[PDB]
């Protein structure tokens, strides 16, 4: 269970690359406080296509644990700097035209029961190219990340100053053309298994 | 000569792509005010290598006008939304290890003679991958863009509120490993030819 009692960030990667065990991840841009990092080459095109197909074959939502998800969760754990036992698992979302996710927080309300082991960081991976729309936007920061296949946006909200955590308000913009496929890894403060 | 007398941005591209005449440019992220846009697939790897070689063959600095520079300046003009006659031309810079560009503004001081036709926007294109360091950082915004071959960072400073223009303070971080090659297009308020 993480402890921020003496302002630091969980993500501690320096430089322009993250050399994971099976892939070299690109660091594209950083908004430092609260920490929002745009990452390139997080997933290959083949991995993006298969997470989409796995979500479709299960629909006929969190994915079931095979060898692809475990491989990606280990690579994600190197990126987010938290062991994979904190991750809720790969959650796959699909936005058709005219669908969106309005602005919200990822950490749970303090009075909620899920806040006992609350989330601390999020990684959103873009599994396909969106013809128009579907950007990840942060209203209080006037910042948006646009979907691009293989890329991802990282942001954390484990600050002592709650003002910094409240700036991580974000949503998914309406898809106007095409469709949007994303994979999301939420990281809990403690072991989630 | 541009006129902002009735707050709008010169860059007006919507969506996730910029369909220029010879290339589809990716919109990666946007910091909206002041407008800073991270762009992908701005230059091919072959174009990046040749602008570097052209700078080296001229050293033995602004490049001379051939067909490659005119082709890129036309593509850049579609991105920056200003005719190429406003551009100063492709300026190539090389940072070795232990070299940097400290924080500064791109528009000239108001009492300077170059401020008669002052700059309004800048595009910085990364011509190679930097092993470590060399990020384009904006201190007053706590934002940095890291170098990635083929990508570019766009930002403009033609706002009526001078507070917004003064937030475009930026520099090139010290290169600690490898080297950094960039192409820069500065756009003047009026025709520069
Ligand atoms: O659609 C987006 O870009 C944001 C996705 C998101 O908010 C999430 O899955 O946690
Ligand atoms: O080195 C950088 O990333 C910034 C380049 C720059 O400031 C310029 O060429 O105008
Ligand atoms: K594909
Ligand atoms: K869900
Ligand atoms: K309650
Ligand atoms: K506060
Ligand atoms: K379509
Ligand atoms: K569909
Ligand atoms: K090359
Ligand atoms: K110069
Ligand atoms: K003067
Ligand atoms: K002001
Ligand atoms: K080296
Ligand atoms: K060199």
């Amino acid at each position: 269970t993480n402890n921020n009692q003496i302002e630091q960030t969980i993500f501690d990667h320096k430089g322009n690359v993250i050399k994971t065990e099976d892939r070299e991840i690109q660091i594209i841009s950083k908004f430092e406080e609260p920490l929002i990092v745009v990452l390139g080459n997080v997933l290959s095109d083949e991995e993006c296509d298969e997470l989409i197909e796995l979500s479709k074959s299960k629909l006929a939502a969190f994915l079931d644990d095979n060898e692809l998800t475990a491989k990606i969760e280990k690579r994600i754990s190197s990126i987010m700097n938290v062991p994979a036992s904190h991750g809720e698992g790969l959650h796959i979302l699909n936005y058709e035209v005219d669908q969106q996710y309005k602005a919200h927080y990822d950490y749970f309300a303090e009075h909620s029961r899920s806040a006992a082991n609350n989330r601390i960081s999020t990684l959103v991976m873009y599994l396909n190219d969106v013809e128009e729309g579907g950007e990840t936007f942060f209203p209080k920061l006037n910042l948006s990340v646009h979907p691009r296949k293989g890329m991802a946006v990282y942001f954390e909200y484990f600050y002592q100053d709650q003002s910094l955590n409240e700036l991580t308000l974000h949503g998914g913009a309406p898809v106007t053309k095409g469709e949007k496929w994303i994979a999301t890894q939420w990281v809990r403060r403690g072991t989630y298994k």
